[PDB]
This record gives C-alpha cells, sequence and structure tokens, in this order.
C-alpha cells in the first residue's frame, strides 16, 4: 500500500468538535511511515463535486468506488467513539485495500488526562512508550 | 519542573515483559518536550548501588528522599496495567494500558497526570499506523 485516502472521520460522540482537526493530524505521521497520503483539500472538493460532505455517507461508500475514483491504494477510517471531560478521547481505525475491501490494519486507542492539569509532552511521552511495548511484543 | 527523575516502571500485568525496555523509551519524547532526563542506564546503576532494584520497592520510596539522592524537581511514576493478547480463532488483539503521575519531588504533589490503553489487530501489527492514530488522539485531546 503505498497510498492512503483519508475520508472524513466519523463522529460518535455528543461532543461535536470530537473529530474537529483530526482529519489533519493524520498527514504528517502517515507520510513520516512512508505513504503518499492523498491532499486533503483536494479530497474534499472530489467529494463535494459528487455530492458527499457527511461523513457517515462517505464512510459508507464501497471502496471501490473509492477506488474508481482517485487510485488510492488504501483507505483509512477513522470513528471517534469517545470525546468529553479528566478529558478522555477514544477512536479506532481501520486501513482498508481500495481494490478489495480486504482490511489491511485494525486498531484503537483510548487516552486520558487529568483536566487539573493538561500537557500533551508527558501525554505524548507516555502514548509513545506504550506503542514501544506493543512494536516490542510477540508481533 | 525542568529535570525528572523516570523511576523503573510498575508492572501490574501477567507478562514479565509488559515493562521491559519502557525506561529507556521514555528519553526522547521527554527531552524532544523540553525536560531534562538521566539516562536509563544511569538510574538503573543508582538504585542498585543504593540496594534497590525491585520496582515496587522504589515506587514506595519518599519522593523527597529520591530528590536527595539525583537531585531532581520531579519525579515520573508509570504502571503497566495491561499487557498481553486476547488468543481468538479469527485473530488476536493486543492490548497494552499504562497509567503515569508526574510529582513534585520535593514536597510530593502531583504536577500531571495521564493514562493511555492502545489495541491493535494480531493479524496485521504495524507500529507506523497505531502511531499515526495515537498520534491524532493526543492531537485532539490537545486542541480542546
Amino acid at each position: 500500500p503505498a497510498s492512503i485516502l483519508v475520508v472524513p472521520p466519523l463522529n460518535e460522540s455528543p461532543d461535536v468538535n470530537g473529530t474537529w482537526g483530526m482529519l489533519a493530524s493524520t498527514a504528517a505521521p502517515l507520510s513520516e511511515a512512508g505513504y503518499y497520503v492523498f491532499p486533503a483539500a483536494v479530497v474534499e472538493e472530489t467529494f463535494k463535486q459528487n455530492g458527499m460532505t457527511n461523513a457517515a455517507d462517505i464512510h459508507a461508500v464501497r471502496p471501490e468506488k473509492l477506488h474508481q475514483i482517485f487510485g488510492n491504494d488504501a483507505v483509512l477510517y477513522i470513528t471517534v467513539t469517545e470525546y468529553g471531560t479528566v478529558t478522555t478521547v477514544s477512536a479506532k481505525a481501520r486501513l482498508v485495500d481500495s481494490r478489495n475491501g480486504k482490511e489491511l490494519w485494525s486498531g484503537s486507542a483510548s487516552i486520558r488526562e487529568g483536566s487539573n492539569n493538561s500537557n500533551s509532552g508527558l501525554l505524548g511521552m507516555l502514548v509513545s512508550a506504550v506503542v514501544n511495548q506493543i512494536a516490542n511484543s510477540l508481533t
């Protein structure tokens, strides 16, 4: 999978802004990991021209249709399942082969930080440490 | 807090490998965030020379005592609460969860606390993608 189409994430949380800015935050980590990410503005514009702005709609489109349009190897689907305040955010994701709809990868994360103090520095160190541990496990 | 002592993390999971190498993994992100930290090998050796190697013993020491030894402003305590894989027929799912708190080493006051629980399908493990997911989730927390 050289290239990834990231669709707007589904929001299954009570909070509107639960997904605000999230699609944008995926670009950098994915390029770092060696994937070509389809640029967001063009993707947004393509969906709009095709009469789709709603995330639920887009997540319902068959991956084969998406391939017809963009030529992406894969599609990244993200859903925020928790968002609210101690602030907690939880989300899950799957990477799907766009030609056959086969699942390529699946994962989820839930992260909490005491409302009393806010620091992505320390939060970043913690999640990084947890990901380091999984990378070294029996897989 | 500028200087941070990371003590050997507590393992509260059935898996003994649950914390292997974790102490080392905290150095880059902490320095990249601007804190000053000691190398894992240096910390481990100082505890050994002071008669301590067991993480539960260490997490029990009063922070003020730690400050007497290292001169650190704060102490970072990490606990792994889950580590393993649910072995199911069509796929196994690996889960790691940890919680942490940063405390002022002079008076024991808590300065920060957080936790993370991360899961991945075993059939198609991929640190890159798990990385981008946790990274996205932390970004959402940051902008709230």
